[PDB]
């Protein structure tokens, strides 16, 4: 039976290694770190994401505040809100809650945020860097994923994975740490990696996963992951959070649970561990390593 | 038996197309397109490649100058003339020749040639906007394996692909463009690609070509594809370039000819094409469209 890995402890640990940092900065004489959460809208399940990142903020000692804005602001009224945060120098990190309105662009928003305050990683320049594997601001969720099979100790070198889902914020960066070579200023993983997306066919992604040591699905379809596509022994790592009403993952939990050698749960999972790699980013951040 | 894609008339091709866009953008009063090289030391290969994309370059109607330096020049003195590039209005287009002296950081050098010069498509801003599916330029071996694929004819949405190496400049951008999405502003070849490299143990290489609709190898090894390893009627795409008196790729060409549906041959394959698209990327600077 497969061991499940608590994101929810892992995160737990990670926060208070953060809060360790955090204190010996600030008695070191420096200001107390501040994050910036600017929410658009109503979106139920980003305003608890975001309630989460300020709850984990003050758990570690960072000072915090989320703006919350209307989904009708205009695309200038949002720049000119981030333009405002950029010259704040009480502000260390800054980030937009996603997804925004049709009428805002993204990637002109992302690429608003000041680089050496852009503590999600989307600035252009962040995603060029970290595509070139230098040192680079990366985004949580990908690094929590990483965190997971680093911490547990499951090897990736040489190994066979699979990622389900190509999203620039989610799913490509895994694929990009995953590959990468463990050398290069930033180190990846390793790994021979699989990328399948909306258009892969069931029988191909099986075809792909049944060969894996790690399985990690981002895609956001319930039951996506059942336990005939895993050989037995591989870790399953499940990004997805899907409303079914009530949270379930892309894995059939309870199916690959008898045969995966690792799993994560939905929720207390791969959730957690967003939220806690943001915080390590936002430390980063205040001491302008990057 | 497999067909044999010719790279050279392909290539041919898209040349008669870019004489065709500059001869109306010239006749419409604009000023003639200018591409400049930089080279530094005396690669045989390097000199040999340069000459190739001066000599695409004039008889498509752009002028060109290639600029010589020493080996033993140093980064400040590159860095000044890419400065002096730059800042030259009549210069549309900007590339350094890889590889680089030991003493000279790569990634300096190609951050520091203008963006919109960069036909390239090296520099870390040009990546990103690559790796998020943006208007980019392109660089021109990736670009030139998409274009043997598409104009070929050989279907990409769901088909397997596996990409041998993982190098920031061929290996990781064709995995880029094969994976992504059709309908985003750069349109990728939505297949189900997978990522191998140095560390992938040759059998776990099989166990994937053998699945693979379209294998591209950009290794850099002679004969690490063989006929066992290709299903019966698949695309073969051979990308390495290896000295060994004689040239061959990283495919077995011989052998593997017998099982193929298609295959490139080495030379005259992706060569071509690569010279054939760092024209297409020319014009495009030319036009300031970006
Ligand atoms: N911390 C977390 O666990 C966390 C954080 C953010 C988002 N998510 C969740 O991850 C899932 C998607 O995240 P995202 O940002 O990538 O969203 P997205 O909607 O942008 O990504 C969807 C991805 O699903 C892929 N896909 C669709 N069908 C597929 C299929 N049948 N087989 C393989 N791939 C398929 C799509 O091609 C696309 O790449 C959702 O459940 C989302 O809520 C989880
Ligand atoms: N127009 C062209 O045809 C053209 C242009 C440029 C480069 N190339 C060729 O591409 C090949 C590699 O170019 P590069 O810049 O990537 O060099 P590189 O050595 O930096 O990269 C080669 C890749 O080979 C991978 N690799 C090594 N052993 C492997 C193995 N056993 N199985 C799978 N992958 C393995 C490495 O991890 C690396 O990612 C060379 O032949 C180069 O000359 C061709
Ligand atoms: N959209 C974005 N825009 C900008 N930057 C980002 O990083 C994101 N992405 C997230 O913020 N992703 C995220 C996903 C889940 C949680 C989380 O706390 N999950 C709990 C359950 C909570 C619940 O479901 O109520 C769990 O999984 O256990 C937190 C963050
Ligand atoms: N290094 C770089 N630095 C900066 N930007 C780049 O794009 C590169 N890369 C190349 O320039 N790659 C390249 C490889 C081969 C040819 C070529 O013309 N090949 C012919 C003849 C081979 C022969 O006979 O020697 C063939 O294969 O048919 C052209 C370009």
């Amino acid at each position: 039976e497969a061991v499940v890995i608590s994101g929810r402890k892992l995160a737990q640990q990670i926060k208070q290694e953060v809060r360790q940092e955090v204190e010996e900065w600030v008695a070191s004489g420096n200001k107390r770190p501040h994050l910036s959460v600017i929410l658009v809208g109503e979106n139920p399940a980003s305003h608890s994401y975001v309630l989460n990142k300020t709850r984990a903020a003050a758990v570690v000692g960072i000072n915090s505040e989320t703006i919350m804005k209307p989904a009708s602001i205009s695309e200038e009224e949002l720049l000119n809100l981030i333009n405002k945060l950029n010259n704040d120098d009480n502000v260390d990190g800054l980030l937009v809650q996603l997804p925004l309105p049709e009428h805002i662009d993204e990637r002109r928003i992302c690429n608003a945020v000041s680089p050496d305050k852009d503590v999600d990683g989307f600035h252009v320049i962040n995603v060029g860097r970290m595509c070139l594997d230098q040192y680079s601001m990366l985004p949580a969720t990908p690094w929590g994923v990483w965190e997971i099979i680093k911490r547990t100790g499951i090897p990736t070198l040489g190994k066979n994975v699979v990622v389900a889902g190509r999203s620039k914020n989610v799913g490509m960066p895994i694929a990009m740490l995953l590959h990468t070579d463990g050398a290069h200023e930033r180190p990846g993983g390793d790994a021979t990696v699989t990328i399948s997306h909306r258009y892969t066919p069931k029988e191909q992604l099986k075809k792909h996963t049944i060969l894996a040591d790690i399985v990690i699905s981002a895609a956001g379809i319930p039951n996506l992951i059942t336990a005939d596509m895993i050989k037995e022994g591989a870790a399953v790592i499940d990004v997805g959070i899907n409303r079914v009403p009530k949270l379930v993952g892309d894995v059939d939990f309870e199916g690959v649970r008898q045969k995966a050698g690792y799993i994560t749960p939905v929720p207390g999972g791969v959730g957690p561990m967003t939220v806690a790699m943001l915080m390590k980013n936002t430390i980063i951040a205040a001491k302008k390593v990057l």
